[PDB]
């Protein structure tokens, strides 16, 4: 209702919003007033997004590794809603393996999807933001980017790369009222995590909080950084991990 | 709404007569907390009571005085019950290059900016642990992470705050208490009140000083139910002056 | 002469050793007893390396973006010298631009050369190291990876990615006596830096030491991490930047 | 050889009677430094004189006593000239969960592990600055960066050490003095002397405790001419226990 953390008038683009964290981000940004565009890799996924967003946004099909798709989706957004004010780079995948078993494809698929996508999507929205002297870019990273993790050298390289990209863009655009930050979740209750008894208990053994995080808790950190009130935060990595790692 | 709603929470914000501390106390009150803010003099305490009105009150407190801390906490507990949110904002500077830095300038900083947080955190923790819910939020400084010439004492204390924070976060996370630090960059306050500002501003990509309200916002965020999965963190609010 | 920081018996592979930092690394490792293989992108570069290394190693032509070249060079090394004990991933490039001017090629060339190369080269030497329960992997990163820098979002993403990769591999192989670390130089006196009066004075204005670093100073940090004495260091980033940035 | 050669340097290593401090003093001597190591008792000082032989000597020092520090520094300066390398190794632990942590357990840690570094660094800095060459190397702890339950006091001090380090590095870098921290993980010493070690080891990827010589090596490296471009750094030597 109030003027606090109020995103009325802002257009938000949330990639990979069909479920879990991306869905929670999209839902919360809309609740705080934003016109939200959520993306999925298929039209039926896009349609499921439209359905949960109702009058507060819509779903669009997007492949973040395809520049043609990116250009199509942003043109469509800008026509109806105007320039994107808030970009949330949530889309991402895992292709886990110990290094000696890791395929070239498994490395390159992670680079493309989890790191190079952020370069393309960010580049695609930045001009409009610089022109208006207002913007938010928020990348959904991971505790693994900062901590490292066995069996996820590719994922960790890509997520650490997102931080290096963020800090640099932060410096490039700070004087023009655009912030660029990363939110780094620890282990969050999701389809991915819903693992056998042993594995969950093992990861949980490394969380002081003694539980998995909720997608809503990641959404909240993203909504915070997206807000007018977070204008003096840039180049930051906001860790939301239950104490799994502390920097 | 239910979002970032602190209704039912009792907040203690030290050093709340002006600047960052006042912005924190005001915002926590606006989000529904019952707020007790402190100053070092009774007329300061009164001015806090005055701006809080029915949302809380002002008390006189010296954070380097065990008997003051104990008296203020008994007062708060008697009237409002135990503290749910602790904001350690009170802090000073005693700037000097090391070769000119007096024993008392080192020690005043250790006592006021670091030991105070040990004493106050200890004083509120048992209640938060029994309740299985709590927030301790320390107001650090970019200087704690970046260092700054002429502020080795201040940097030592503010870095120490983070080591303390990480340790306590580990100690109490399983009992639903979070411990975090908000690290302001250069914010327009009395502490920062032409060539010296231009020099500071030259190191801030944002090209401006931060507002006290912007620090308040970070503190309110971490104080919220929604920030329950954040602990042992240092949240930098510095316009890009430093990036970790 | 002594048993201190003694690399006698170790085989070192230093990529991009024809000049500057890579050359200084190669020269120092040889001085400390290592059999050193330095690489360049051409046979004449390789030959210049052979010439400075003399009886303590040789030059080889290597393209770190070509798996065929990598497999050829390691097979050649292993035949003559045995398994690589020390890998120094120094080869790298810059393709600077502000994001809005940055080409797809400029991004992908940096990813390939500065990040994906480390995946390939590391994967190529790790088995032998794990088998012997002894190894060093040392990546030459950059202060930019941790600090960010305007006009170098690609470079910074790749160099930050190297840290995420390092931490993960460090966890994967620590129990098998292999360390994996990064050395992150600040601004070092090199061909790259030998910039106009204004630009050098500008970068120097951000260095408390008030000078550029020497390539030998980077070589020393690498030699330190390569040593038996540094066995309890892994997953670390060793900053050698004159106080430009402090973590 | 000329490599990592400390001939002509005077090194002061506090807390050098055993463990890490002794490994540091021995290695600095082996690399050619004239070494003065300290213990808290004269028989400790004598044992240091005994293992150093002609490479240096042992002195009694309490790093929480200004008059002791001043006496030891005058002794060193009279005989050997001013200190070129300062190694702040002396440190203690006073473990307890916060609710059981006494005032004296907080303060002994602040005085012994943090304020001592202010006093000793201040005592040697003018000489290093005039000479335009110097090394101050603090022995921190992984706990300063990682935190640890039951060690909030120790973590606060060891984190504080790093804030101090970054500030002084900035202050004196232009005059050729470096200030750094080596942060040991769990090292086999008296301080760490079955289930408790297994629990510690379980968090170390290397699957072993560090050796005191491995910390000595890091200290010798940073003490060297070759490390002149390293300042304001924290060098972690922890077997992968933590990775920054
Ligand atoms: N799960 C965790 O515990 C955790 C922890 C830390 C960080 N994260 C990070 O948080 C983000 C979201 O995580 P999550 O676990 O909620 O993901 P998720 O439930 O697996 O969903 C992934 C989303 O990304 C989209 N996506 C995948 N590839 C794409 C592509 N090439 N182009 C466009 N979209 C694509 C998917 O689209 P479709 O719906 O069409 O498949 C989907 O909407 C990721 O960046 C992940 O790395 C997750
Ligand atoms: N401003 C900045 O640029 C900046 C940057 C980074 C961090 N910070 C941190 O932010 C916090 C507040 O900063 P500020 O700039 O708002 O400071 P400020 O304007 O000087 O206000 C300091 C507050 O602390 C109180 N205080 C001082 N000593 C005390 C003591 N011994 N016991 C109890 N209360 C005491 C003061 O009370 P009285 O009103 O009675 O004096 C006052 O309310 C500090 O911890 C500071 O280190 C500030
Ligand atoms: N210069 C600095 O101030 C500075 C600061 C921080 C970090 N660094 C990093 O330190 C490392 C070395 O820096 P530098 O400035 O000394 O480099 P440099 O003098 O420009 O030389 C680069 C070296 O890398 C090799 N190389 C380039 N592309 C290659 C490829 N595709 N395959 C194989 N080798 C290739 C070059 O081979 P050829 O000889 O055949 O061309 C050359 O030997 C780099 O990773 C750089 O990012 C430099
Ligand atoms: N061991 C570890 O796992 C570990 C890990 C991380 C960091 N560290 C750090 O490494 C340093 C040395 O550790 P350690 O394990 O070798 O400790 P230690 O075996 O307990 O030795 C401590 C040394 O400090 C001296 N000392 C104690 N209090 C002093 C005082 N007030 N004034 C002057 N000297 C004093 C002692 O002298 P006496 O011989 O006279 O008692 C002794 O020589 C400490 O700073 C510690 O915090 C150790």
């Amino acid at each position: 209702m109030s003027q606090f953390m109020n995103l009325e008038g802002k257009v938000a683009l949330v990639t990979g919003a069909s479920r879990g964290i991306g869905k929670a981000i999209a839902e919360l940004l809309a609740e705080r007033g934003a016109k939200v565009i959520g993306t999925a890799t298929s039209e039926s996924g896009a349609q499921a997004i439209s359905d949960y967003l109702g009058d507060n946004g819509k779903g669009m099909a997007l492949n973040v590794t395809n520049p043609e798709s990116i250009e199509a989706v942003l043109k469509a957004i800008t026509d109806e809603f105007g320039g994107v004010d808030i970009l949330v780079n949530n889309a991402g995948i895992t292709r886990d393996n110990l290094l000696m078993r890791m395929k070239e494809e498994e490395w390159s698929d992670i680079m493309e999807t989890n790191l190079t996508s952020i370069f393309r999507l960010s580049k695609a929205v930045l001009r409009g933001m610089m022109k208006k002297r207002q913007g938010r870019i928020i990348n959904v990273g991971s505790v693994v980017g900062t901590m490292g993790n066995a069996g996820q050298a590719n994922y960790a390289a890509a997520k650490a790369g997102v931080i290096g990209f963020t800090k640099s863009m932060a410096r490039e655009v700070a004087s023009r009222g655009v912030t660029v930050n990363t939110v780094a979740p620890g282990f969050i209750e999701t389809d991915m995590t819903k693992l056998n008894d042993e594995q969950r208990t093992a990861t949980l053994a490394q969380v002081p909080a003694g539980r998995l995080g909720d997608p809503r808790e990641i959404a909240s950190a993203v909504a915070f950084l997206a807000s007018p009130e977070a204008a003096y935060i840039t180049g930051e990595t906001l860790h939301v991990n239950g104490g799994m790692y502390m920097i």
